[PDB]
This record gives structure tokens, sequence and C-alpha cells, in this order.
């Protein structure tokens, strides 16, 4: 009988994700605003450390499918949840956009987010390249808001506890007010959860604030949450029980209840949590057309491939006849990833790698690369966790005509704000605010159609109470 | 920074529940035999410590809804899973029946179960009265099979770690080959899971075999499983991922994967587990008409009332108009339970207490008691964990005319085998075996209808592949 050191009795902070990541993961970010605002009061009085309610795919979803202005959604939340720390997910130099943007666009986006009420900015990069997060972090500090540097967790031959402790130091070196360990594919097991959270605390000290964001996709992360807390994690992200599990997250009430008697405790009001649970439990059924159909999947521990990525490929394979070659492409991924430097397999890396893996089982190994893949191999998306296969790099140099870069990609981007400003100002509907110019800069394709319909007001693509009853 | 003692690195045994409890909890025990046998080979080679595949509600379900002979199902499993230890759930002196039976019926039932292949018998009692489990345990030892004494976990003012360690000793005192901690309502939290499993091991020694059966109804039991393993639990019950969570159990693959690096390990073959997962993942959809619609519910931690019990009452309340008195009956339960001696709230105690609670909010407090309730208060179902309110006892004595007893109820039951034998032998279809006589003794009402249709062969009340496609 050995022994395990655990942190002193203490409160554990909880961030509620129901308003953003939960519906983004369980119902394709289609959650309408009218189905959320009725819980904002209770959520505000629940006792959460922070409430994730913006950023991520919600901006896209708002203008693309709900005819809703993300900014207006941010202002209503700021108003309905006055005492809460609002939190968002922002993908560094990419913001919530489709590409890297010149620093001047980042400054404004952060600026307006803060100005409209955002308090905590979780800045992250798919490649885990601290340089892509650098300027975003700065803008956040400039606006006097909380800058949370993010480490996208993943499993690979080059990812080690030491490798994560180093990244933490870089994030702190660039002024991170706290470090977020983000595990979107529920790959973080219990021992690793404990060792990593302990290693960071031991190296930079107990005052270092760390927030653990784990999905429940594989079904082992709630145990990791307990281990992270024993290791001393400061805040853990959860989703209200009526909106949890599956590709979602662990249950807030479940994570709050499991601690009774451990010496660890949460600052949550269970009666409030109970109102928020019922609120979404009544609403969720209307979103049945967008739910996933797998509650637990551990396959990723053997294949390194996340369901969303696996399926996306399977379709590409049928849409091209002989898909049965799935077994072949499922074996090419590991090799393609390695070539790219073992980037964490999250959007967009996951589709970039997945797709390329197909063009390797199809035409031939790198006989032809997509423009996106070539861009990763050449460094236009940043630095990889491990050096990329010089061979495949050269091949990309020859197939693209672009030369490899190794410095922060945005270092080559020219000012564009003025160019954006003018362009958006010619679209019917444009209201003149920077907010709208950002909308156009982030979604050039949708900004037009949205600016023209916005006056109609937001909508819902969910079933109506009528459609619901008429179905069953 | 304090420290927590954990058991030495070691293998943890796993019992698969997919074949019995999983479908009993997720799809009203309607799982057809033709939808299970195709996984028996893989399940047999998976590496499970035991495979729960009989007993519980499956006997009833077989003869009542599937026109299937439980005994034939037991013989096919014994044949398709030759190298596995088969396990079942048997409710002591009640067997799988509707009442206590004279010892001679228990002897035969166990006898035939063993003779038809059952290896591990999990004997338990709703009231946790060791005397009701006593003879069943004996019969199991007589037949040279594994006798697992069961402790139904629950939370109440009189249930303590000490109180459970005592029960364990009684179970061992009556020859238990191992102790099963059964938590049907997912009430077992992590610290309690650790303390109880440690207290038992510390008191009777490390060789004492303990199996932990936890449901996932509240969403905190997988963390309890980790704590039980650190405390030294020997075997934990899980359900294959495509048939888990909700009122079900934790995911077998999830519980197997979360241990990597802890020093704890399982003896499971992940590829086999992968075939069993897909097998049930393809079949499960056909049982959609019987699924529950709540994945996580922690309400029971505040109300002591399990969803199934809560709903059952709510219907009784509407079926009697003013149900809105739910808030009243939900407050009477605690008081009614206390009166009965705080019995664990599982079948049948839960309905007996729930119903009576209504007749207390309706007619008046105990103005009228059901015959079942009177029976609990008088002791015809056995001893309660804590002494019953002498007042309410007297009231039952007066309303029933029955006198209170305190000795094992079966001590007053006369031989009945011969009486059963004759009676069943007059039913059209009866095949003459003791097996059939038992069927009649356990389900007098159904034995007739089943004995007459059995020749038609088993059926399925699930959707057909055709009905499935035609629906969506
Ligand atoms: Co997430
Ligand atoms: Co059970």
């Amino acid at each position: 009988p050995r022994e395990i050191e655990v942190s002193e009795p203490r409160e554990v902070g909880i961030t509620e994700l129901v308003l953003r990541d939960a519906h983004q993961s369980l119902m394709a970010t289609r959650m309408a605003m009218e189905d959320m605002v009725g819980a904002c009061a209770d959520i505000d009085a629940a006792g959460y450390w922070s409430v994730e309610c913006w950023g991520g795919t919600t901006y896209d979803s708002c203008i693309r499918f709900l005819n809703e202005d993300p900014w207006e959604r941010l202002r209503t939340f700021r108003k309905l949840m006055p005492n809460s720390r609002l939190q968002m997910l922002l993908r560094g130099q990419n913001l919530l956009g489709y590409r890297h943007y010149n620093d001047e666009v980042v400054d404004r986006f952060v600026d307006k987010s803060a100005e409209n009420g955002m308090d905590v900015f979780r800045v992250f990069d798919a490649m885990n390249d601290p340089r892509n997060m650098a300027h975003a972090m700065a803008a956040v500090k400039k606006a006097g808001k909380h800058a949370q540097g993010t480490i996208c967790y993943t499993i690979s031959p080059v990812h080690t506890v030491e490798g994560y402790v180093k990244l933490a130091g870089q994030l702190l070196d660039m002024g991170a007010d706290s470090i977020a360990l983000k595990d979107m594919a529920a790959l973080l097991k219990p021992q690793p959860a404990y060792d990593i959270i302990k290693a960071i605390k031991d190296t930079y000290g107990q005052k270092t604030q760390i927030n653990l964001h784990c999905h429940s996709t594989t079904g082992v992360t709630e145990v990791s949450l307990m281990k992270a807390i024993e290791a001393g994690v400061d805040v853990v992200d959860t989703a209200i029980s009526s909106m949890s599990l599956g590709p979602g997250h662990n249950p807030t009430e479940s994570v709050a209840e499991m601690l009774e008697g451990t010496g660890y405790t949460t600052n949550l009001d269970y009666d409030r949590l109970h109102k928020i649970r019922d609120h979404f439990k009544a609403i969720r059924p209307k979103y049945k057309k967008f739910e996933s159909k797998t509650l637990v999947d551990t396959s990723i521990f053997k294949s390194q491939i996340p369901g969303g990525m696996l399926s996306n490929m399977e379709s590409q394979l049928r849409a091209q006849g002989a898909e049965d070659k799935m077994d072949e492409v499922m074996a090419e991924v590991p090799r393609v990833r390695k070539a790219a430097g073992f980037p964490p397999l999250v959007t967009p890396s996951s589709q970039i790698v997945g797709t390329q893996a197909v063009f390797n089982v199809m035409m031939g190994e790198y006989k032809r690369m997509t423009g996106e893949f070539a861009d990763i191999m050449l460094g236009y998306y940043g630095a990889s966790p491990a050096d990329r296969d010089p061979k495949v790099v050269k091949l990309a140099e020859e197939q693209s005509g672009k030369k490899p870069i190794t410095q922060r990609p945005a270092d080559l981007l020219p000012p564009e704000w003025e160019k954006q400003s003018k362009e958006a100002a010619t679209l019917k509907g444009f209201n003149g605010t920077d907010e709208d110019v950002l909308t156009y800069a982030l979604f050039p394709q949708v900004a037009p159609v949205f600016f023209e319909h916005r006056a109609e007001g937001p909508h819902s693509v969910a079933l109506t109470d009528a459609q619901l009853k008429a179905e069953a």
C-alpha cells in the first residue's frame, strides 16, 4: 500500500459551459437565444467562477443560421448576467475567423469584446504555437481583462508532461493570468491529468491558476477531473446535467456532488442549478434533429482519430465510390500527422490532415496535396509541436511554389482594417460600427446575406412545440 | 498537502452486465435472445471475471413478454459462453418470485440454476435482512457454487460505514464467498465508496472478495469506482459502452481505459470489447420505444427518492385528480420510510413506501394502509435496518388483524413443493420438469398463458429493421 499526495481541502471553481460549448458540441451550435435567456438569472446566481457564453462557433452559427448578431447576444448576456464573469473561446491570431489576421484586426476584436462586456478570454491555437496566441493575449491585458492561455491537450509520441510544463511557462511568459488545459476529444486520462496539473503547480507554483476543460466523449474524463482536483486544479469546466455527456462535458451537478466528504467543495447553489437543469431539459427536445447518436466512444485511444474526423473522412470515401478503403486511410492518418509535426487533431488541423490522408490512399502518397495541407507543411499556420518531415516539406514547396516560413505568420500580413472597413461599408444593411466591419472581415461570404436580413430578427431552426407534439 | 493510501498495483476484475442488468435498466428488460447470442462468443473471450446473464427481472420478462423460457436462455448462455463464470441476481427467500417461499422451494430453484450452469449467485434482500439471504446462500454452497452476499447501499440517518461492516461480517458468517456492494440508485459517492471498501478490507482482511455494482443514474459513480479500486475493491460491474449511462451503468471500455498508468490494470481484450460494443450499437436502436429520457439526475441526493419511484407516485397522484399535491407526498416519503425503519428504497420497498405516502397525503396519515405496507410494519418482509415506529406498528396490528413477527418470515411457511407440483401439472403445456413447476410457483398468473404459447417460440417486442427504416 503506497500513498498519493492530494491538495489541501479547498473550494474548486466551476465554469458553466451550457450557454456556449455545450450546445456547440451536442446540437451543432443551433441553440437559439430565446431558449437561453430564461436561465441567465439563475445561472448568474448559481455561484459559477465564470460562464462561457460566447466565441467558438457561436459567432458563425449566429450570422449563418439564426440571423442573429453575435454582438447583440454578447450585450444581452452581459445585461442578464451582471454579476458573472463572462468567458469566451478565441482562436488567437485567427480570432473566430477563417484565417490569420493582421494584428490591427486582433486589437479591435478584443477591444470590442471587452467593451461589450467580455471578462475572461480563453486564447488558444490549434497547433499549440504560443506565437499565434501572443498578440491576442496582449490585447486582452491592454483592455484590463483576464487572459487565459490555452494548451490543447492530445496524445502523441512527442507530447510529454515536460512538453506541457514548457508550454505553460511560455503562456505565463506572455502574461497569461491563468492556464487552460483544453481537452476537446476527452483524451485526458486520470494519471496524466494528475501528473500534468501537479507538474505545472510544482514548477511555477501553487498560485498559478489552471482551468481544466474536458469533454466526456470517451467517458473517462470525470475521473480525470477528480484527479486534477487532487493534483490542485483551480477551476474545472462542466455543463448542466440536462445538457451533458456524449461529445458534451461532465455534469455540473454530478461534479459538484461527487466531492461531498473529500475535503474539496464547490461554491454552487444546488437549488439554482436545479432550475437551470429543468430549464434546458424542457428546451432540449426541440433540438432533436441536431443530436449525435454516440454517448461513449473510446476508439480514439487506439486510432488517435476523433469521431467527427473519422466520419468526415468516411463520407469523402463514399462520395468517391470505394470507401471500403477506410481501413487504408485510417492507417495513413498517423503517418500524415507525424509528417505535419504531430499537431493536436482539432479544427482545422483535423480536417486538413484527414483530407490529405485520403489524397494519399487515392492518387498516391502526397502525389497531390490540398492547398491547406501544403500551408501546414510550409508553416503558414505556424510551428508544429515537433519538426515536420523535411521530405514532405520540400514536396509542398515544389507543389505550391510557396517558400517555407518559420516566423509568426501574421508577421507578413499587411494592415487591412481600412480595406475591410470600406468593403463592408458598401454592403446593404451595414450599420457602421466596428462590430459589423469585424463580422464582414471574419465571414466575408455570410456578412452580406446576414446584413440584409438582420432586421427580420433572430430565428430558430429548432422544432416548435407544435412540430414536437405533431411528431410524437 | 495531505496523503491518501491506495492499494498496491494489481489487476481489477470486471463483470459485464450487458446481458442482464443493462437492458433491464435501459430498455425494460425487453432485450430479445436473438439480439444477444451473436455477441456471446466475443463476450466469452473478452476476459471478464463474470458475466451477469440471468435472474433479476429477466425471468418475468421472458415468460411475460417474450414467450421465452428463462431456463432455455440459461442453457444457451451456458453453451455459448463455456469458459465464463455466469452470474445472476437472486432476491433471497423471495427468489425471483412475488413473495417469500418455504425453504424447499429455494433448495430446488438454486439446485436447478446450478445444474443448468449458473456459477455465481448474487443473493440479496431489499430490507438488507441477512436472515432472508441465509438459506439461499446455503443452497448455493451445497451445490458447490459461489455465494455472493449482497449489501444494498443507500443513504439514511441510520446507515453508517460501521453499519455496513457489520452486515459484511454477517454475510461472511453465513459462508459468503464474497461480498457484493449493490448501489442500484447510484447513491454511492467517492469518499463513502473508499471508506466503506477500506473499512471492510481493514476489518475482515484483504482476502475478503468484494464486488462493486454501481449504476450511473446520478453521474458520480465512475469516480466512486476509481476510489473503490484505490481502497482495494476486487471486482467492479460495468456495461459495454453502447449500452451504458443513464439509469444504466458506467462504460466497460471507459472503466478499463481510465486506469492506464495508475498501476491498476484490467484483464480485458479491447478488440473483443470493440466487437461487443458494435454488436449492441447496431441492435439498440430497435428498442427505442422502451428507452428512458434522463441521462443524469442528482435530485435523489436531496429527496432520497429515485426517479422510478418519483414518477410512479406522480401517476398515482394524477390518476386521482389533484396531483399538484406532489410537493406534499414528496415530503411524506421521508417520514413514512423512517416509520418502516429506513429500508433501502428499492423494489418492492420503494413502491410500498411510495404508495403508502400517498394514502397519507390523501385519506390521512395512516388512516388507511395498504396490505403490503402493513406487512412491512409488522415484519412479514423481515427486519428493518432500524427499529420501526411502535405507534404505526400498533396501527397496522389493528388495521390488519395480523400480529407482529420478528423471526425469519419463512420460518412460518409450510412445505408447498408438492402443492405447487400438482397444480402446475394440470396446466396445458406443462412439460413435467421442476423448472416448469418453479415457473408456475414464481408466476402463477403467467405460467398458464406462457405454457400454452411456448411452442410458438420466443418473440421480440422490439422494432423490426423494416419498422425502423419506415419510421425515419
Ligand atoms: Co470544448
Ligand atoms: Co443493478
